[PDB]
C-alpha cells in the first residue's frame, strides 16, 4: 500500500465524488435506507477532513501517513470506489432494473461502505488514532487478540487465520470463505480489531464461538444477515398466518447486535432486540416460550 499522504487521500476524494455522481442518476430510483450510499460517502469525507485535521504539521502527517491500519484503509476505499465505478461501466442499463444482479451488487458496495465507515469513527474517534488503544468488548476474545497480536489494530487475513486455527481448528475451504465473509465486513482480506469485536461480540461466548458461528449463520434457516426494521416486517407480512414464524438479523447502524422478528399468536409482527444473553440462548428460550417455533416460516427449527 501506498503512503497515505494528503494527495492520495484527497485521491480518494475524488473517486467517491464520482461515485456519488453515479449515484445520484434519477434512473436509479435510491431508496433513503441504511446503507444509503448517499449519506455514506459524504460522512466518511467529513471523517476523513476531521483526521486530517488533526494531523496538521509535516511531522504529523508524516505518523499518519505511515500508520499501517490508515494506509491499508484508504488503499481499501480507493479500491472499492473503483469497483463502484466500474460497477456502473459495466452494467450501464442493467443498473436501473432494480432485481438485476449489478444492482445487487452495488447494494454490497454500499453495506462495505457502511462498515467501513463505522471502522474509521471506531479506529479514528474524533479523527485521532486510537487504534492500539480500542478496547474489546468479551475480555476472553480479547485476550486471544493481545497474545497472538499485541496492540496491532489490524492483521491480513491469512495471518488472522492461522493463528484463530491453533484455538479452533478449520479445516473446510468452504468453512473458512463464509468465516471471512462474515468477519471481514470491508472485504479487504484484513482483519481489523474492530471487525475482531463485532464477530466475537455476535457470536459469544468465545470458548465455543465457531459453533456458535455455524448454528447461527451458517446452518440456521431463521438467519437474514443485514436487514432494516422496516425489511424485516415486510418479510414477515407472508408469514402473518403462521405464528411462531421468526427471523433474526444484524443492523448496519448498530453493528455487533442481534435483533429478532417474530409473528404473535393474533397475526401481528413484532421486533426485539435481546439483551445480556448470547442470541442461541435468546432463542432456545424464545423457542420453549411457544415464540420462535418456524424461522423463516419453515418446519425445521434448530436445536443446539
Ligand atoms: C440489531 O438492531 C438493533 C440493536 C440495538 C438497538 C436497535 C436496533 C434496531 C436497528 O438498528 O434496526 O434499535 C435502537 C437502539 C437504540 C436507539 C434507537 O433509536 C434512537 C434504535 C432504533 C429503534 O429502536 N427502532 C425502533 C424499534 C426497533 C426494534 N427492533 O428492531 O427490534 C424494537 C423496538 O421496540 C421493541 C423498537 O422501538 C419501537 C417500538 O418500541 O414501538 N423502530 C420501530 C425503528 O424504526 C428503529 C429501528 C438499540 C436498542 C441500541
Ligand atoms: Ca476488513
Ligand atoms: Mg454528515
Amino acid at each position: 500500500q501506498a503512503a497515505a499522504d494528503r494527495r492520495t487521500v484527497e485521491k480518494t476524494w475524488k473517486l467517491m465524488d464520482k461515485v456519488v455522481r453515479l449515484c445520484q442518476n434519477p434512473k436509479l430510483q435510491l431508496k433513503n435506507s441504511p446503507p444509503y450510499i448517499l449519506d455514506i460517502l459524504p460522512d466518511t469525507y467529513q471523517h476523513l477532513r476531521l483526521i486530517l485535521s488533526r494531523y496538521d504539521d509535516n511531522q504529523k502527517l508524516a505518523q499518519l501517513s505511515e500508520n499501517e491500519y490508515f494506509k491499508i484503509y484508504i488503499d481499501s476505499l480507493m479500491k472499492k470506489s473503483k469497483r463502484a465505478i466500474r460497477l456502473f461501466k459495466e452494467g450501464k442499463e442493467r443498473m436501473y432494473e432494480e432485481n438485476s444482479q449489478d444492482r445487487r451488487n452495488l447494494t454490497k458496495l454500499s453495506l462495505i461502505f457502511s462498515h467501513m465507515l463505522a471502522e474509521i469513527k471506531a479506529i479514528f474517534p474524533n479523527g485521532q488514532f486510537q487504534g492500539d488503544n480500542f478496547r474489546i468488548t468479551k475480555a476472553d476474545a480479547a485476550e486471544f487478540w493481545r497474545k497472538f497480536f499485541g496492540d496491532k489494530t489490524i492483521v491480513p487475513w491469512k495471518v488472522f487465520r492461522q493463528c484463530l486455527h491453533e484455538v479452533h481448528q478449520i479445516s473446510s475451504g468452504l468453512e473458512a470463505m463464509a468465516l471471512k465473509s462474515t468477519i471481514d465486513l470491508t472485504c479487504n482480506d484484513y482483519i481489523s480489531v474492530f471487525e475482531f469485536d463485532i464477530f466475537t461480540r455476535l457470536f459469544q461466548p468465545w470458548g465455543s464461538i465457531l459453533r456458535n458461528w455455524n448454528f447461527l449463520a451458517v446452518t440456521h434457516p431463521g438467519y437474514m444477515a443485514f436487514l432494516t426494521y422496516d425489511e424485516v416486517k415486510a418479510r414477515l407480512q407472508k408469514y402473518s398466518t403462521k405464528p411462531g414464524s421468526y427471523i433474526f438479523r444484524l443492523s448496519c447502524t448498530r453493528l455487533g447486535q442481534w435483533a429478532i422478528g417474530y409473528v404473535t399468536g393474533d397475526g401481528n409482527i413484532l421486533q426485539t432486540i435481546p439483551h445480556n444473553k448470547p442470541l442461541f440462548q435468546a432463542l432456545i428460550d424464545g423457542s420453549r416460550e411457544g415464540f420462535y417455533l418456524y424461522p423463516d416460516g419453515r418446519s425445521y427449527n434448530p436445536d443446539l
